[PDB]
């Protein structure tokens, strides 16, 4: 009656799911414009959702990548429970956004979102204990898998899912060293702190910026499921895929003059254009005065 259902229902498999991914768009960051030059009605209530049904690597079998953009801070937790089930885990593609008109913003910000979503897991994860003795086990597998077939030990984190850092707003390079930055200090130990960060994460480091480096659907649909080499070269665009770092080939580019691992600089570039000034600022408590007051002071004055 239904045994030859259950064959017809296990007669194929080329059947790839329900795919997620979290952005945490960033404030303008040309996030939406992401999802635009990637693929807009408006952008001011936050978790702002996307599908992604793209090439399933020979025509689209509707590569249903279901994408999610935050944006903010107030209480979004709750949109994070209606972003991130229990089943949703394994293809959860978290993606850091972050601009470079602001890189100081990003520095921290980053670990803003982090600390969000390191929050999520010990909120949303705790009652799936599975994925805990499974999935830390699976991300044991899964980063010794970060570093091979691409081109030992670092002090990563906690952090093991697919997870990847991307930044934004990088074709703005001439437009910051010609406001301030003009010093390789400067682009050095930005990239060796992103990296830094990425490589800790267990995740990787990209760049994208107006109209360039369509490099970012390689690496989701490559992992999410067409591979491509590297660049750390122009560093006017930085593409750092998973597994080709270390903790020296970093090192050296903050030793050409970088001020060697500086762990106050973060105020440099958070003191340049974020501790620039505040042109639109009217804190003046101008003035106000009394009647009965002025008036028997004038009395003591009438000598």
């Amino acid at each position: 009656s239904s045994i030859l259902s259950e064959v017809s229902t296990r007669a194929r498999s080329k059947l790839p799911s329900g795919k997620n991914i979290l952005v945490f768009g960033e404030d303008g960051s040309g996030k939406t414009t992401l999802m635009t030059k990637l693929q807009h009605g408006k952008k001011g209530r936050g978790l702002e959702y996307l599908y992604l049904s793209v090439h399933d690597e020979d025509r689209d079998d509707h590569t249903r990548c279901n994408v999610w953009i935050l944006d903010g801070d107030l209480y979004h937790k709750g949109l994070l429970k209606f972003a991130v089930s229990a089943e949703s885990l394994p293809e959860t593609l978290v993606i850091f956004v972050a601009d470079m008109s602001r890189p100081w913003t990003v520095m921290e910000s980053l670990q803003k979102w982090a600390s969000v979503l390191r929050e999520h897991i010990d909120k949303m994860k705790i009652p799936p204990e599975k994925m805990r003795e499974l999935e830390r086990k699976f991300v044991k597998d899964f980063q010794d898998y970060m570093e091979p077939e691409e081109g030992d030990n670092v002090l990563t984190h906690n952090l093991g899912i697919p997870v990847l850092v991307v930044c934004t707003k990088c074709d703005a390079v001439s437009v910051l060293e010609k406001e301030h930055d003009y010093r390789d200090e400067h682009l050095d130990f930005i990239q060796s702190h992103l990296r830094r960060f990425c490589l800790q994460y267990g995740a990787a480091l990209i760049y994208t910026s107006v109209k360039e480096e369509k490099n970012l659907d390689l690496l989701y649909k490559y992992i999410v499921h067409f591979t491509t080499p590297a660049l750390v070269v122009e560093k006017d665009a930085v593409f750092i895929p998973a597994g080709w770092d270390n903790e020296k080939k970093i090192a050296i580019l903050h030793e050409n003059f970088t001020t060697v691992k500086p762990e106050d600089a973060y105020e440099d570039f958070i003191v340049k254009p974020p501790v620039r000034k505040l042109v639109h600022d009217k804190e003046l408590a101008a003035e106000d005065e009394q009647v009965f007051l002025m008036k028997q002071q004038s009395l003591l004055a009438k000598q």
